[PDB]
């Protein structure tokens, strides 16, 4: 059982940075990817970015070259960079792992972001 702890959001002007950070617990040892997704309001929750455990990462067309996506092992913890936030940004941020079909996790709350401008 693994469960993941979300925090960094919030709202932001425009152009403004946030760093998101997903802290595990439980079974960590064996965590292969972990994503950051997002869901815009009204709309289906999306990923827009990962890592695997060996530190590969890849990201969704529209945060490339803005989001940075990276982990701590020694903290059990991935990390989501944003810069240059947009409003198109704003959503609930979360973070889990697909395993098959269905999540590594439960769903945590997420984080916010809100991005004004």
């Amino acid at each position: 059982q693994v469960q993941l702890q979300e925090s960094g959001g919030g709202l932001v002007q425009a152009g403004g940075s946030l760093r998101l950070s997903c802290a595990a617990s439980g079974s960590t040892f064996g965590i292969r990817t972990m994503g950051w997704y997002r869901q815009a309001p009204g709309k289906q929750r999306d990923l827009v970015a990962i890592i695997s455990s060996g530190g590969s990462t890849d990201y969704a067309d529209s945060v490339k070259g803005r989001f940075t996506i990276s982990r701590d092992n020694a903290k059990n913890t991935v990390y989501l960079q944003m810069d240059s936030l947009k409003p198109e940004d704003t959503a609930i941020y979360y973070c889990n792992a697909r395993v098959g079909i269905t999540m590594l996790a439960h769903w945590g709350q997420g984080t916010q972001v809100t991005v004004s401008s």
